[PDB]
Parts: C-alpha cells; structure tokens; sequence
C-alpha cells in the first residue's frame, strides 16, 4: 500500500536552490534533497537513505505542503543519517528545511539530521535511533518553537543519551524562520550554548526501567568510603554521586582535618579528582597539611625539619609522589568570594578539569549580595544552589558548616553531643545536604585527641546514631581509628 | 441524583493508610478532594511513610497514583519502590543491585510491580514553577487519570523572587492546590517540613510536633484537610520507634496519638508494633 | 562601514590551519604578524576589549576551525578581564592565556622582548580565572 521510490531521472528530477527557504544548490545536493516535476505540478523529495547510500524511503511534498510517502519509512527514519559515521555534536532538526539550515549555515561539513515523522513521532524515533545518537557526545535538540514543539523537546529527552540532551530556543518560529529574517546570528550559539538539562516534568510510565538498569550500573551505592574510621560506613554506605555530605564539630578539634583525610585519601588509593575550596587559608597551606598528612607527618609543629626536607630533596620527592597523579584541585583567593564567584568556579572544577570530589571549607563566608537583613537567608540560599549543582552534575559535595554557640551549659569542647537543631545558618542546610557527619571530643578531658563520630542524617540509609571513635595522632596528625565503647 | 452516585462510588475509605492504624481509626482514610499534610523532622521519615502509602495504593487496591518527588531523580525514587516492593534495601547494597541485574531478577520484580501502569511521576529537580506544577499535576489527575498525587516537600524555595517573604508564596500554592484537589475529587498527599524552635530539645531528640511547629504562616493548617505527623528519637534506645499523632482531620476532628511503627532496618518497612 | 560584533582584524587572511592569535589591538596584530612573516594565522578583536566576549562568541564558528586559540590580550586589569570574558566563550580545549612582561604585545617589541613573545604562544591552555592550578602547577 506504500509507495513505490521516485527516481531522480524519472521524475524531472534536478537539485535546484531553495531561495524562498534560504537554502543553495549546492546544500541541496549534499542532503540528497531534489525537486521532481510530476503531473506538472512541483513536489520535493527528501531522500532517507540507510549507511549504504540505497534510498530506503522518501518524504515528498508539494506546493499546497502535503504529504506523501515512498518505500520503507520505518520508526528509525533519519534525514542526514547517512553522512555522518559520529563525533562530537550532532543536530537533530524537526523539518528537513530546518536541517537543510543548518547545513547551510555549517557548509554542509558538521553533523545535522531531521526527524522522520514530524513532531509527534519524536519519542519513538528518538528512541529508534539511540544506538546511533550515542555516538555523539552531544544531541542539539532544536525543534519548533511553539507549544507541540515543546511537547516534542519534552519527549525526545526523555528517551536519549543521559547528559548529552540539549534544547534550543529560537526567536521564532523555527530554524528556517529565523533565517529568513535577519537571525543568522540567533540560530548557531544556540547550537553550540543550549542548555544542558532534565526533559522536566511529565516523564512517567515507567519506561526508564532499562535506563535504572544501566543507572545502577554505572553509579553504586558503597560510592567512596570515609577513611579513619569503619561505622561512618557502617551507617553511610560512603558518599554517592550527587549527595551533599555536612561535617561540623566545634572550633579546632578536627572539622579540617577530618575531611582533608579524606580528601588524600580519595585522591591517592582511590585516585579521584578532588577539589578543594579552602577559603581561609591560602593554597599552599593546605597544600602543606595534605603533604605533611600523606607522609604520615606534621610540617606545623617541627620547625627545624621543615626547613631541613625540603631544601635537600625530599620536597620534591614528596610532592611528586602526592601531587603527581594530576588529582587534585584547590581554590586560590582568600579575598572574599561572591556566590556566584564561587559556584562559577567550583562547576568549572566538576565540568571544565573533571572532578568526582568537592570540598568546601567553611560555609558562613558568604560575602554576597549585601544589604539584605540577617546572613540567614544566605547560607538557605548558598545550600538551594549547591545542592542543585551537587545533583544536576553528579559530583560529590562534602560542605563544612560550624555550630551555634548554646550558651547554656557546657558547649562542644567540652564534650555535648552536637543535634541537628545545634547546627549554624536557619537548618535549610538539615534539608538540602543527605549527610551529616559531626565530630565530638573533649579537649579538656582525659582524652582529647579521642573523638566521637556521630551521623545526624543520612537520607540514603536512613541509620543514624553513634558511628564509632577515633584518634587524634599528634605525631602523623590521622584521626586512626579507635576502640571505644 | 448526584449524592446518589456520589454514595455509592465516593471511595470515603478510598485507600486507607497502610503501615499502622489508630491512623484510620481517627481519620478513616482519605477522601479524594482532600489535602493529606504529613510532615516531621529533617530524616526521620516523612519520604518513607509517603512512599509506603504510594506502593500500597497502587499495588494492594491498585490506583493510579501520580509522584512529585522534586527532590530525587525517578529512577531513584523508583529504585524505592522497586526494593520496598520486595522487601529488600536495594538502595543500600552493591550486592543486591548487582544480583537482580546479572540474573534477570530485575526485569522480574518490575514488571510484577509497575506491570499495571498505576505508577506515574514528576521528573526535573530543578526548579519547578508554581503553575508549571499543577498543570502536570492536573496532566496526571485529568490526562494520565490518577486517583492519587504525591507531592514531595512544599517548598522549591531557591528563588528570591520578586516578592520578600516567602511565607505568601507557600500560602498562595497551597490553596490552588487544595483548588486543584476539590474540583477534580483527587486524594492530595504533600509533604512539609518543621521550623526550627531551637527553644529546647527539638524534633529529631523527641518532642511533639504541635500545628505551630509547622513550616509557613499556616496557611496549609487551613486549606488541608487531614495531618499527618511523624515523631521519633533517632538518640534514643529505639531509634526505630515512630509515633504517629493526628493534628488536624477535618473529615472526622478526631485527634491525639494514633499508634506506633517500627523501622525495619531489613525491609524498609513501618511495621506496626513489634 | 558595517562593523559588526564578528570582526576579526585579518580573518580575510586565514581558511583555518594549525594555531590562531587573537589579541586585542589591530597594532598587537602587526606584531605578531611581523615576527612571524605573516606566514602564520594572527587576528586581532573588532570592539576592543569591552566586546572581547561578543566578538569571540560571534566568531565561534570560525575559530573552531584551528586546533589552538592564542588569547594574547593585554596585561592589565581590563586585560586579564577580557581574557576571563573571551575564554568563556570560545571552545573548550583550544584556549591558551599569553603573560607578557610588558603592557602589550607591541610594548614587549619595542623594548628588547621579542625573546618574550613568539615563544609564549607554546603553553597549554587553563584558563581561566582563579586557578584553579591542579596542584601540580602550584610547586
């Protein structure tokens, strides 16, 4: 009951330019897209072919824009398809006349397709051609721009490459519409600066199962493992892609010290990226605690040997050995970082260098947006953003917070289990992060270098309570891990 | 006529909350054009006995039940139900993850549980719009057909916006979506959470939740219908212990504590008792 | 004439290649260009350094078609800022900051360092602001 295939030399058949669209000959004849003058009447035909040049189907229209179509237009149906074996972008059009302007506009030489049937078969020719679209590291999603165009957007993320997806939004109505206008300008950016996000917000009936499938596989559940003491694993499961864990304890008794263990450790045994963001110190001071902490040693109390090891050559042996693997990443300023001179430049760590590991030392310098009343609304704000961030990328975010001072008994240094109402900055903080990690020790007691860890929250366990205890070794600077009841 | 057929079909029992009781015994269900409030402490179970309620409707006396849960990416919050669906932490386990995927269990417990396609979600996280919620909300309820909608946490704060204060913003959504509930009759379950007292020990340590204690100038002590409340003492000697205290039914007006429930560890469950 | 926000000072000179200068000054331009022959691709920017971010996302396409974009702008405050707003906006993995020890590429010239110049088109890429100095570059 379909059609039978034109022939380019049976039909009238020539590759001429579509001036009232905007597109030359010469773009024509790449895309495989001609003119055939049947009955004396004008249709255009758009030639599907398959990896081997053979046309498999064909879309003809004419001057009134109807349809009609030939040979075997299966769901997988891809204008382009042929003429590109992967890469890094591809642009995936509504119309073949919108990916005839692209092409245009790129001189025919990067990767653009069109949809097979329209807007509305764009879920399931998206999901027909997922093999091919991997190949890709990104899908330029630029259909129409009117509400079933949206809808459209809507369903062809749901069924593509996670991460790759990207929408394009026109300041008409679609590819060729900005051409023919004046908005040359406006189409290509948006090719190449669309926004890479969720398809938001239906998106139900299941229909991802095989995707959580591929989910599970790719990110675990034990994700890294908090070293210096076995229970934070215990109640934790360690600290996924895209959680925020929250470390506080009271003023010098090991909120530093405890997370830049972890972030050596991460960093060397099992060798992730690490960022650091240590406002309050430069980078070479955090850096000097990382060294001395590798080499099982403290460069801040043994001052005749600091000058000693390092001018010899056992710096550079040191700092080769740590540093080496091309794994960490510290935050350079100490002169008072805005909001969004920060975020800017921790997304730039995760997305531009590629890092798995974020580490935010203290939270209450905000330093932005002065002159609303009470930094209360800050610190809520900060976290909103930086959970947004943690997820949306992937990427693990431990944050260091501080603690209210209660005033009203014995306070943290003096022992006082740390509760989640004892937590600085109106506990939006208790919602956004997953994990809560809280560090407690005597420091006036008979065991002060002793510490006590205890989780507040855990969102992807949900067991909470008193992890175990650890110790501070003065000599290595480690908190190595106790046994205490 | 219309009260005749509204006897006779209105599921007044319609969906009764599962994992403890005393809960129907003070608010007999929930009627559909009602707002379900529950709510506790940060971590202590607001998310798992809202999921439970969903699992079960949609399972044991099969509903169409929509998810928002704005919070988590769907294949997280499917990766729940699927676990809680048999019993088993699969969140909390490389092993158990890898098990079902290299013997094609998962495909097997799946298709046992959203087989139906009573289980419908929101997908985005970021950033959802006050009327580009309730539009999906109603494309649920009017175009998928659901006869419950989860909506988790009232907040999507992030924004300044324009306006000082939100404290209008969460009392302006929430009587659309008492609006929303009402004129379509769909069981509206919302989770919000607790200010911060910091006037004693607080929420996670123990202490009742009383209606003040609720997140928003009360606002959604108004339009809601029912309230749920979770209280636990996640420092005490039964962490797991959970007790359930009915703030607010208007159905009913019958209030105080309903019973307890007992977190296992093993299934992710609320048992009631033990 | 039509100054548009693309203008690129001897972008008529140039169908891609291996490495691309982009400075600021059309007189930085001639620098370049003069150690080199003008055998080798250097543009300069159309509106300055004010538009470096414009002009650079106008001409995205274009500088796509090198393997190498050398940002030698001036070395300033507004220079480094301009270096900051270009980089943002041009291709991720083809960048590359020049440092002068003078104000410019012409101020270097016309001093004794032209020991300075050609030879600081060789390094790297990072961009941007910062650091962030993968710790390696910070010994």
């Amino acid at each position: 009951m379909t059609y039978n295939v034109w022939n380019f030399g049976e039909s009238n058949g020539r590759y001429s330019a579509l001036t009232a669209r905007g597109i030359s000959k010469e773009t024509c004849q790449k895309a495989g897209y001609w003119i055939a003058k049947v009955d004396g009447v004008m249709y255009q035909v758009a030639d599907y072919r398959d990896q081997n040049g053979n046309i498999v189907s064909q879309k003809v229209r004419d001057k009134d824009k109807n349809f009609k179509t030939t040979g075997s237009h299966k769901s997988d149906a891809l204008f382009g398809k042929h003429l590109w074996n992967g890469g890094k972008k591809i642009v995936v059009t509504e119309g073949e006349i919108d990916m005839l302007t692209v092409m245009e506009l790129q001189d025919c030489k990067y990767p653009v397709v069109s949809l097979g049937h329209g807007a509305s078969a764009a879920k399931k020719t998206c999901a027909a051609n997922y093999e091919y679209f991997d190949q890709f590291e990104q899908i330029i999603l630029m259909f129409d721009m009117d509400e079933a165009g949206r809808k459209a957007v809507e369903e062809a993320a749901q069924v593509l490459p996670a991460g790759k997806v990207r929408v394009a939004v026109l300041p008409c109505k679609d590819a060729n519409e900005c051409h023919l206008n004046g908005h040359d300008r406006e189409i290509m950016e948006q090719v190449w600066n669309a926004g890479p996000w969720i398809p938001d917000g239906v998106v139900s009936a299941l229909s991802l199962r095989e995707r959580i499938r591929e989910h599970l596989s790719s990110e675990e559940s034990v994700g890294l493992l908090f070293s210096g003491c076995t229970g934070i694993n215990d109640k934790t499961l360690g600290a996924r892609g895209g959680e925020v864990i929250m470390v506080t304890s009271g003023s010098g008794m090991g909120k530093s010290t405890f997370v830049r263990q972890q972030a050596l450790q991460w960093g060397t045994a099992m060798g992730k990226k690490v960022g650091l963001a240590m406002l309050e110190e430069s980078v070479e001071e955090t850096a000097e605690d990382l060294i001395g902490l590798h080499n099982r040693v403290r460069l801040r109390q043994s001052d005749s040997l600091k000058r000693e090891i390092i001018e010899n050559g056992k710096f550079d042996q040191w700092f080769d050995e740590l540093f080496g693997n091309d794994t960490f990443h510290l935050y350079d300023s100490f002169a008072e970082a805005e909001t969004d001179r920060l975020l800017a430049k921790l997304a730039y760590m995760r997305s531009g260098l590629g890092c798995d590991v974020i580490i935010l030392d203290h939270i209450s310098i905000v330093v932005s947006a002065s002159g609303e009343s009470d930094e209360r609304k800050m610190i809520d704000n900060l976290m909103t953003k930086l959970k947004g961030f943690a997820k949306s990328t992937g990427v693990v975010l431990v944050v260091i917070c501080h603690l209210k001072n209660p005033d009203k008994g014995k306070a943290h240094e003096e022992g006082r289990p740390v509760s989640i109402t004892d937590l600085r900055g109106s506990g939006a903080l208790r919602q956004l992060s997953d994990t809560i990690i809280a560090l407690e020790r005597n420091q006036q007691g008979d065991m002060p270098n002793l510490v006590l860890v205890r989780i507040l929250k855990c969102r992807f366990t949900g067991d909470t309570g008193i992890a175990g205890y650890m110790e501070y070794n003065k000599e290595t600077g480690w908190l190595e891990p106790s046994s205490y009841s």
